[PDB]
């Protein structure tokens, strides 16, 4: 009964899948969950609880940007007793080690945000996922025959960047792609002693310019969705 | 077209109202516009285009956070040729000079974000509205008998602050309230040579802990809405 | 009596016009103030009191630099009870939107100084003028037929800049000119709850390299001086 | 050959063991490798090469602090084409989740150094290990019967800290212990496309002041030396 | 014929004595210079070229603050070909190793300014005097029976400081007193390959609260002024 | 006793010479020190006490880099009552005013470390040596007819720099050469009221790429060593 989530308390299962687009959340709930109840809908930010192979599973939209993401993650932990957080979303590749439709497992989320220096003594916080969840992700991907790409992402405050000249430097330092949430998700989960991991699917390549099409965007990612559901059942 | 707005070119009027919650954006369309047409709905982030007193105006959601807000404003300006941006919203009061239901005109937006240092040579960018818009708001507010509070606001990356011990110092420096997007809106409008202004209603006082009833929030801000629409007439 | 001001409490009228050059302050007193009297002269930094159209007005020199200006404005406020500080000065144009002899009203003052981060929790202080004062300026200029240019200025710790390559970028962000005090005046006034406004005329254009001949610097600043005095009367 | 290593081309095996103390490296060579030979000794910083159950394996000292480590790691990768770097060492525990003789696998190395900001555009470099190396660490440990403690370390430029009051925040954010090299090891190997992992055993507990005996500080690490040798054979 | 000096190229001798207060500069020429001529007077900032006991020499006022001081010494070096700059002034003592009226030689100038980071790639520039002058100072003062105190000063952007709680720590780090110009002077001299040195007299003691009398602040400084004038061989 | 030093309290004299390389510390003991005894040897970091021309004297090695140096210097003062610390070593020249084998006295040490910002309120700490020590150095150096080069040094966290393009700038600002400890030793000494001074011999020129033979390495530095011992008597 927070300001951004109106679900009743208890309505969230201790395992939540996270994605930035509430319409993508509705799609997951309506295609992969059995008896999926919409439990929260403040600001059109939809959240659901259902079953996946008889296992109780929650979904929640988090919007775009570290600040938006931090709002919903914080409330899910502190009020709705969510213990494991699994985020999926797109990203723009910057590394030749990956290409369109690769699924990336963020074992680190660098950032141009000041948020973590505010959290952390104005020093460098290495925002990382929970290693247990990363182990389940790997084993689940190996099981499903998914070639999981593993490395850092860069979480930026900007979709339209003013440092495109820096993408090669980032790529060199093992940053496979750029998105806008992971470094906040990982900090919030570290702060509040929760388990979290981020997975993202290349939809665009910012160096090689390859960019998919509007409806490979709607089907290329069921692979990642299934991976996340499988590693929670 | 744009990854976050699926409106056709020219579906937006040159004057556009902004609010973080697409449901408030929706409320405003139904209650205050004539001949309103939904024009975009990507990621459930609704946008409309109607008429107020026969004059055509647009509305658009922008999410929570500088990062989110920067995405929508950028696209509104560069692609949909929006020229004037009136952002309304709510805020948490920190100054004794304002109370609940007060309307604040932000003539500066301080921030704990790094976005402006990145935009601006790692220096201090004084994020400010367009003066003419702020002159028109003050004139419009007198026309409507509205008592306009003018000062700075502080735009935080944190809804759940880790620096509540700092609120007195901010108010001492004429920060009336905290919100989370104005500094990005102002810097983006400055970047792209567009006219922006931010108004926000005190829904919560962070020092006296007074808060509006849910009934009040939902309808105590119509006067801000009318103010916004009247200065677009 | 302070370590930098020779006067007694009472010699300063509550409305004080400010200029960097003490000989320019003397020039204004001897030309525009009836019953011009000198009230302070520590470090050759001249201050005056007198009357303009029947209104008693004070004038004070603040030197060059944020740190210098900050000393005199802190003392005028804290010891000598000055309430309205109307700073005038010259400035180096960087925008194509202004030329020589234009008067700029600084509705924001960016800076490369660290002083505001030292004042304001290492975050971004958006240093701004009093909105009532700036409204008065605009109204007074329209009454007097003075075309007033409005935007941000950049207040630097450097007269001889090590970063001239950045001038185009500052101009892109609605920084019309560069001077060296407005960010300190605004922030000192914010800190101490006073009303401040900076105006400055273009004596040099840093881009086109246009400049004012040392004599046309004597007189073309009169319309700015009259504007300042007309809004204090 | 480099200014700090006088080993000859190809003297190192592609897999190298790292320890800050050269005399402990000599201990590892003496006690665990057949056919061991001393390949470098500049500044008395010893490197060895030998075999462990038939597999070629090198050892290298790297001194204390991010800067000293960075020197040796860089030269190992760029002049002796080391591929896999497995650092062992000691740390001071700041977490209640770990006690003396616990072995920590560093999924992330936060820091108060500026080196990573110098490397990485002044942003936040999330310094991390090669995931497969860490997965091999988890697998070997499970097979060897060793309970691996897993989480962030904080790599500091200060052995004698000036911010001990902040250790509790560091633990809150899942920093199990403090040492002085991991952040440089991880960033250097990210820079130069090498595979690196850092393990460290808890020799002291900075919160409960518990410490290990001078004999335990010779013998207790053998479980950690064996874990590392085993994941390289 | 700089913007801030109206002397003609030539009127400055290679050795120039600097004070913040030009009325103090006139006091110097009056009480110590034969043949003394006022050579510049822009902005009431007075430069004198006299002779000291037969030796030609120059005096110049630099104002208050690093920015002001930087304008003046840059123009002296770059246009008036000054080669040796020995600045005197007052300072606020902060260390118990000094008392009222001590003369301090600043072999180091720390600061809270951002100017040196702007000069020096955002790194820590160590602002220091020419060593040939600091030794000349030691030798002249030992000849003269002057007991010279030697250490670091803190040049601050703030006369009215916001960080008095830090005076102890600065003191612990051998900062004997606080002033506002030394770091800008040394840095400027360092940039332009000129010899500079700063002496400053304990007029006030910010710990004990002791202070000179109106009279001691006119006459006491003669010793430090004599030390300066002798050393300009 | 300390975690890094083996001597018992007393073995160390109050004047200690320091080199980064323990084989050079041993080389100095053997060649110049009478009645030399090895007092500490932890991690192969050697320390000695002997008599030079009558007076007792100590030597200590301190590894490479600020963090390592700081550990050893702190322990020498705080536990072993060392009061006079004389560091020697090598550097890479970047200034044309110095050539190979030149002996440089550092009057200040700039740095790209964050260590001093951490120590000193996030401001610029101007790291400097004891002026007395530097006086004996210049006096002794002139007695011995050793020609002493005096200027600033740049202490880096990177032996392999990512900013070689900046070398000209550093030299313009009177940084004669580059090393990796001076700023750290000066700040530790400043922190703990000890006397410190750094000399460094030019063994490589990073601009003209000139270098010294490995035989010159063993032998050329003998003037700088004697200079040290002649000023500790
Ligand atoms: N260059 C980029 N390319 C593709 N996807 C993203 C994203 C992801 O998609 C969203 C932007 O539309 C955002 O929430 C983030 O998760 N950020 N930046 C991106
Ligand atoms: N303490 C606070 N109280 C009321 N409203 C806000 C807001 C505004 O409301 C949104 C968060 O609910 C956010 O986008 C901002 O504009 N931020 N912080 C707030
Ligand atoms: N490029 C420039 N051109 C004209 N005036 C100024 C100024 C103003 O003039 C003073 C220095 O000339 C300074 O205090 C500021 O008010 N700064 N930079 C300037
Ligand atoms: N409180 C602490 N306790 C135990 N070990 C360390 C270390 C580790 O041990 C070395 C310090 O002697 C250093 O190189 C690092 O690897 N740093 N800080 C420590
Ligand atoms: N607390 C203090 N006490 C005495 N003198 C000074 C000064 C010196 O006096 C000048 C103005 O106060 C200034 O520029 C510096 O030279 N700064 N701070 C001071
Ligand atoms: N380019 C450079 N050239 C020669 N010596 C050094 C040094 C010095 O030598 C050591 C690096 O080998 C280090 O301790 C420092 O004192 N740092 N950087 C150097």
């Amino acid at each position: 009964m927070t300001p951004h989530i109106n679900a009743k308390i208890g309505d969230f299962y201790p395992q939540c899948l996270l994605c930035g687009d509430p319409l993508r959340v509705s799609y997951i709930a309506k295609k992969f969950l059995q008896d999926a109840k919409e439990i929260t809908n403040v600001r059109n930010m939809l959240g659901f609880s259902g079953k996946y192979k008889g296992r109780g599973i929650s979904l929640m939209g988090h919007g775009m940007g570290i600040a938006s993401c931090t709002i919903y993650v914080t409330e899910l932990i502190k009020t709705y007793q969510v213990k494991e957080l699994l985020r999926i979303g797109t990203c723009g590749a910057i590394s030749p080690k990956v290409g369109l439709k690769d699924i990336i497992m963020a074992t680190g989320a660098s950032t141009d945000s000041k948020t973590n220096r505010v959290r952390f003594l104005n020093h460098d916080l290495s925002a990382t996922p929970d290693f247990e969840l990363s182990l389940r992700a790997y084993q689940t991907a190996k099981r499903l025959g998914i070639d999981l790409k593993v490395g850092n992402v860069f979480s930026s405050d900007f979709f339209y960047s003013f440092e495109t000249h820096a993408f090669d430097l980032m790529a060199k330092y093992n940053h496979l792609a750029i998105e806008m949430e992971a470094a906040g998700l990982y900090a919030t989960a570290m702060e509040l002693n929760a388990k979290a991991l981020c997975l993202c699917s290349v939809s665009d390549h910012l160096i090689t310019k390859e960019a998919l099409s509007p409806k490979e965007r709607v089907e290329s990612f069921d692979n990642m969705i299934i991976l996340a559901l499988e590693m929670m059942s």
